[PDB]
């Protein structure tokens, strides 16, 4: 991997592994989400920010401030097959004092064609109080010299899916998977549940017949609260719709506290 | 990755990823086990066998025969840090008509030092009846031209840890993690639970204080039965001692054994 010529974006190639693929012998969306996080982390390293997933400056570290994901939105046109080489380009942009955005473009390395795209919204939070805060000029200025100054969007479209508000699923859910719990493999280096595990949990309540006959085209996921030590999660799904659409809700199995909400769009194979 | 000069082994380099590391910022043993499976699969591919994890010939495919893991044994001297490049060499060997063995050697690409080693026992089974079978001459001959003819062992010593019999843990277990269940990410391309998921489940019942103060040095795991559709697993652990543990995975309901194993940990 390397920063590009102008130093405002980062590119890295990956060869799809045997254990990274599903029943069609192509990469799962969780494998894609993991590669997006990996290239994001290598971009942060390439310019001197923290490499713990929080991409902080020394200024944020003394204030105990971190960046956290508020939303992930992925659209895949073609999942890469096992053994295929995928090239991913990523870049970041400030969105005033609200937060930051990281975008990605996925390409087939052999054809050069765009096979997927993704975008994410990040907010600044105190790591101890968990209180959100607006971005100060000092923090914004530190990041601005590492971002394009003119807008560069993976999702330029007028009223695109990545910015739509997601409603709260109402009981009874059509489908559910109960009592989901993380194991050590689901944790990151900071002992926090990896953001990709929540994508897996959302997908667990999609019936197997949909997965066997359809391909996931778009997923939008809001992150509202973390799954903490000893927490157990229920995954709820209701059909909202050759295309099938679903509304998703992850909540704590006991008191029903919301942890995530999302939507998925699937195309018939 | 590529076959080596003599064509009887395969080498491949991997750069440790951000999501592949634990609290010490070094690769977990499940990341190591996944890389061992990946290099095994690329070796099978390089010589024309199936690439579904079963490494079959056309002869085995017409008979509905597959190779399955009976035991995995891994010894790690140093876990690679995030960003480090690790080189893994692998080869296989027939063990008469009982089955086959795959061995691996892990090295730090910069220093050339051996940082780990692993070995595994595989048996031939009919994929439908699940009945084990001895290896016929026809199948053995197909594999022999792809294996070293003189013994080459990652664990050469007579009576080493990789060959020891593992006892069955007796209730009550000292520690347990109950109701473990796979999700789609735990499945392979054939919709079977990945062998590495069982390593993760075994480790779940080790108390967090051991993991925080020790490093896993050796793991030996027997595979007795698969976790099938809608199965739920209990992970049981008892200290037998460095710290040593005895492990048992069994189905949550009737208590049917699926795996047994042992782990050896060194104080940090
Ligand atoms: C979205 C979080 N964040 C810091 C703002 C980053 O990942 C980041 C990384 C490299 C870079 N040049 C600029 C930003
Ligand atoms: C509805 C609140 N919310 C997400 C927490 C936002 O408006 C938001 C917008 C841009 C961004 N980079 C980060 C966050
Ligand atoms: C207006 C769309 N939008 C912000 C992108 C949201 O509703 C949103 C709210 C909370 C959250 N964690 C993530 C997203
Ligand atoms: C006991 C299972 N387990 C994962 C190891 C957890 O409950 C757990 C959840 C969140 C977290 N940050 C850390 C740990
Ligand atoms: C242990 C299963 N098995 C087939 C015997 C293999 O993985 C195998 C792969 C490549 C090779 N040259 C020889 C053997
Ligand atoms: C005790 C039975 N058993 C394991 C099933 C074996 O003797 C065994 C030995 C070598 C080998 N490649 C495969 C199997
Ligand atoms: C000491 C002999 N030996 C094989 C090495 C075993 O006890 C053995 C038995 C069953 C199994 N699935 C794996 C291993
Ligand atoms: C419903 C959860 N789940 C994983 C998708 C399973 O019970 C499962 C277990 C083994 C297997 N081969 C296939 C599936």
């Amino acid at each position: 991997g390397s920063l590009t010529e102008d130093g405002l974006s980062y590119k890295e190639k990956f060869v799809v592994r045997s254990y990274e693929v599903g029943s069609n012998k192509t990469a799962t969306v969780e494998t894609i989400a993991n590669l997006l996080q990996e290239v994001g982390c290598n971009h942060a390293q390439s310019v001197g920010f923290s490499t713990d997933g929080f991409a902080t400056t020394t200024t944020m570290r003394k204030l105990h401030l971190i960046w956290v994901t508020a939303r992930m939105h992925i659209e895949i046109y073609k999942y890469p097959a096992w053994g295929d080489v995928v090239e991913i380009e990523t870049w970041c942009q400030s969105e005033g004092r609200i937060g930051t955005r990281r975008d990605w473009i996925l390409k087939d390395s052999v054809t050069g064609e765009v096979t997927g795209r993704a975008t994410s919204k990040w907010v600044m939070m105190n790591q101890d109080t968990r209180r959100l805060q607006k971005v100060s000029d000092d923090v914004r200025d530190e990041y601005l010299v590492f971002c394009p100054q003119e807008p560069r969007l993976a999702f330029p479209e007028e009223n695109n899916r990545s910015l739509k508000k997601i409603p709260k699923l109402e009981d009874p859910a059509q489908y559910s998977m109960i009592g989901l719990k993380p194991r050590r493999a689901d944790l990151d280096m900071n002992q926090h549940v990896n953001n990709v595990t929540y994508i897996g949990w959302v997908l667990e309540s999609i019936p197997q017949e949909i997965v066997d006959t359809h391909e996931l085209q778009v997923i939008t996921l809001d992150y509202r609260r973390e799954c903490q030590q000893d927490d157990v999660v229920d995954s709820l799904t209701t059909t909202t719709s050759n295309d099938s659409q679903f509304l998703h809700l992850l909540r704590l199995s006991g008191d029903g506290q919301e942890i995530n909400r999302g939507t998925t769009l699937w195309r018939k194979k």
